[PDB]
Parts: C-alpha cells; sequence; structure tokens
C-alpha cells in the first residue's frame, strides 16, 4: 500500500545494482511504512539494523553492535581487536554469508568508527575484501539532520579526528570506494512548511546574525505554554518528566498505576514509556502505536477520560473521543540463521508489554521526533549550545507563529558544524561522494 512518494524511492533503490542509497526525509508515518516495506519485500535476505537500542526497537531491528557482536568502545580502523569476524559455522557467519541487502535506520546516529566496522566486518567475513561493505547492497536510512554522535575526548576524540577527521558516517572511507546515491524526501508538505520558515532555518544554521536576531524577536514569550494546545518541548528528559508530574499533581483524579510485563530479554534504557505508569483522568497523554484498525496513529496527543485496569478511554485532540486504547507488546528482535531453506529469520528475544501512551504535558526533542506539532513552546537550558543541537527542536514546527520560546537563543545554539553544512549541499544533487 505505498503511495508514489515512496513507490519513487522504492523502485529506484530494490532494482540496480549498486550498493549504496541513503534515503533522507523526517521521520513518522510513510517512513516507518517504507521501511516495513522495504524489510519484507527482501524479507529471508536481509537484516534491518540501527545504531541504538531505541532505534532498532521502534524499526523492527537489531543494534547493530549486538548484531556483529562489536564491543562498545572505539573501533578503531579495520583493527581485528576490535572488528573480529565470526569463525567457521559461527552462528553469525551463516547469516552474514547468505544476505545480500543490510537495512541502517537513523544512520545520522552512527559514529564513523561504527559505519568502517560494518565495511570491514562484511568483508573479512564475505570473502569480498576488495567490494565495499562485501557487495552488500546497503541502504542508510534517516533524517540526517538528526545528530549528533557523542565523541567522548581526550584519546578517543584525537584517533577520530586523525583518521576521520570527525565522527559522522559520511566521513567513512568506504565512501572513497563507492558512490551513495541519495534520495531526497522533505515533499510530504510542502507549505505546511511555511517556506519563510524554512529559509528562515536555513539562514540560523548558516550562522546569521539578523535571521536570529528575527526569530528571537517574534518568538521570545516567557512561559507561553499555558496557552491553550501548546507542547512544552524540553531539550533533557530530566525537566519534562518534573514538567509532567507537576501539572499531573495537580489533578484532583485517583492516579492508576499500569504495570508493564517484561518478558525475556529488555534491556532498562529501550524502555519506549515508563514501566510504572501512573495515569490521572484528565491527563495530557500522546499514542505510542499505529492502531492495526486504524482509528488512532502514533504520535496521537490526547486526554485521558476513563481509567481501567486495562483499558483507558482517550480523547484524541485531532477529532475527540473516539477511540479506547488496550496494550501493546512491543518485541525485541534479533536476527539468527535457521536451516529453513539456509537463511535469516527474525528471532523475538524479549517483551515489554503496557499500554502504548506516555504523560505529553511536556516532551523531550528526543522523543519529539518526526511529529506534526501544532504550537510548542522551548525552554531553554542556559547553554544548550552544543554545536547546533537546538536546530532540531525549530524544525518541530511548520510555522513560526505556532513556536514560542521561555528565552531567547544565543548564535552558537543553532549553529550547524562546517562538516555538515557541506554534507547537506553536496548532497543535493543526488550522488554523494567523499572526494580527497
Amino acid at each position: 500500500g505505498l503511495s508514489s512518494e515512496q513507490q519513487r524511492a522504492f523502485l529506484a533503490v530494490t532494482q540496480t545494482p549498486h550498493p549504496a542509497h541513503l534515503i533522507t526525509g523526517p521521520a513518522g508515518t510513510g517512513k516507518t511504512t517504507l521501511l516495513y516495506a522495504l524489510q519484507k519485500f527482501y524479507k529471508g535476505r536481509a537484516v534491518t539494523l540501527a545504531p541504538t537500542g531505541t532505534a532498532a526497537l521502534q524499526a523492527r531491528g537489531q543494534t547493530v553492535h549486538s548484531f556483529f557482536r562489536f564491543p562498545a568502545r572505539l573501533l578503531r580502523y579495520r583493527h581485528p581487536e576490535d572488528i573480529r569476524p565470526p569463525g567457521p559455522h559461527s552462528p553469525l557467519r551463516k547469516a552474514i554469508e547468505c544476505m545480500e541487502v543490510l537495512i541502517l535506520d537513523e544512520v545520522g546516529m552512527v559514529r564513523v568508527d561504527l559505519l568502517e566496522a560494518m565495511d570491514w566486518a562484511l568483508r573479512k567475513t564475505r570473502k569480498r575484501l576488495e567490494e565495499p561493505f562485501g557487495g552488500v547492497k546497503v541502504l542508510l536510512l534517516g533524517d540526517t539532520r538528526q545528530l549528533e554522535p557523542v565523541v567522548p575526548g581526550g584519546e578517543e576524540a584525537l584517533y577520530i579526528a586523525r583518521t576521520w577527521g570527525g565522527p559522522f558516517f559520511f566521513q567513512a572511507h568506504v565512501w572513497e570506494e563507492v558512490a551513495l546515491r541519495v534520495h531526497r524526501l522533505w515533499e510530504s508538505q510542502r507549505q505546511r512548511e511555511d517556506p519563510l520558515f524554512a529559509e528562515l532555518l536555513k539562514r540560523l544554521r548558516q550562522g546569521d546574525p539578523q535571521a536570529l536576531e528575527t526569530l528571537n524577536r517574534a518568538a521570545v514569550r516567557p512561559d507561553g505554554g499555558e496557552e491553550p494546545g501548546t507542547l512544552i518541548l524540553t531539550p533533557r528528559r530530566k525537566e519534562a518528566d518534573a514538567l509532567n508530574l507537576k501539572r499531573l499533581e495537580a489533578l484532583p483524579g485517583k492516579p492508576l498505576e499500569y504495570q508493564a510485563q517484561v518478558k525475556g530479554e529488555f534491556a532498562e534504557t529501550d524502555f519506549p514509556t515508563e514501566a510504572a505508569l501512573t495515569l490521572k483522568k484528565g491527563a495530557q497523554v500522546i499514542l505510542l502505536r499505529n492502531d492495526p484498525l486504524g482509528e488512532y496513529f502514533n504520535g496521537d496527543l490526547g486526554w485521558v477520560e476513563d481509567l481501567e485496569a486495562e483499558a483507558l478511554a482517550v480523547r484524541l485532540k485531532r477529532n475527540g473521543r473516539r477511540v479506547v486504547i488496550r496494550p501493546f507488546v512491543w518485541e525485541k528482535i534479533v536476527y539468527t540463521y535457521d536451516s529453513e531453506r539456509e537463511c535469516i529469520k527474525p528471532q523475538v528475544v524479549g517483551t515489554f508489554r503496557q499500554v502504548p501512551v506516555r504523560l505529553a504535558w511536556a516532551l523531550t526533542v528526543h522523543k519529539a521526533q518526526g511529529l506534526t506539532l501544532d504550537k510548542v513552546h522551548l525552554e531553554l537550558g542556559r547553554g544548550l549550545f552544543a554545536h547546533g543541537q537546538l536546530y532540531v527542536a525549530l524544525t518541530r514546527v511548520r510555522r513560526l507563529q505556532d513556536l514560542s520560546l521561555s528565552r531567547p537563543i544565543a548564535p552558537t545554539e543553532l549553529l550547524w558544524r562546517p562538516e555538515v553544512e557541506v554534507f547537506e549541499t553536496r548532497i543535493q544533487e543526488g550522488i554523494w561522494q567523499k572526494s580527497h
């Protein structure tokens, strides 16, 4: 059931002998379906991997490190102490040998050393140490702007600056070996972008002072989160929980804890929502899963109406008072070999069972990714300017008129890294290729 926009990328990618294919575009519905259609079209010959546990869970996939058994440290270039090929008859060698396509969701968060580890791992264990990725067709995925990989500093930062010159996945020497066909997106709603707001964001990333002054002298409205329909986006989840709790205590109703059923292997950090989820009638909440019938969608803001042991009523803001949601089951999937005929089967190894809803008076940019929001209000933390970490926060709205700020933004908070600014431009022709 793919649309022409998705079917344009699918047929362009799924049919060519070319291995490398980046696909950029915002998160959300339509992109998730595109991945599901891709992984199932390939189903027996392809693995869906992701850099983090959260990214792996929401993509029906396995962590990059957990699949390749990579250790949790700096992956030194082609180093066997770090990159260890699975030996003969290993449960891993069999799967990578009979694979043809590899998928990488949220490539934006893949640190350069990790992409280079993927290549040298597929090469040494597939006998194609001359062709990039051992000749496996790699399908990179994710809005590349959703950055940036943490680099601890000291020795590790120095080694990365010397070997690659930066942490981003494009700085990996594998691209001096093959061309990366980039399949463009972001036309999913042309003018619910407000092209003057779109251009304003481009000026802000390029460090224009007048654009920031224009941004601040339209948007700075201290505590404009009280205004009706406002979602209060915070950068750190610590203050978002505090803001949700302060408003949950205000409600007079009787709370009702919801207890997860964490079966099997399921990390604590990978928990989509609080496993100790206390709710009250009248709470602002948001959905975390697409309804199989079709009534509700992943990221549908609502309010608690009736609390029941294993069901709850939510007034959807979108239309109103229609759906009661029942607990959903998350699976922690890991790809393994099965001698069914010779080849890959996505074995379930864990579970997190609870109601797909979370407190949404306030939210983090971490979780708010790819949501078409109506009115937001950012809460500044005096220093979030970790080389443009706040640019993603502004993109959460279509028009400047919708966004409010608690405090004016410094020019640094939005400035793009030089490596990134030059990457997102040479991609807009099509193919991207590392020079010199």
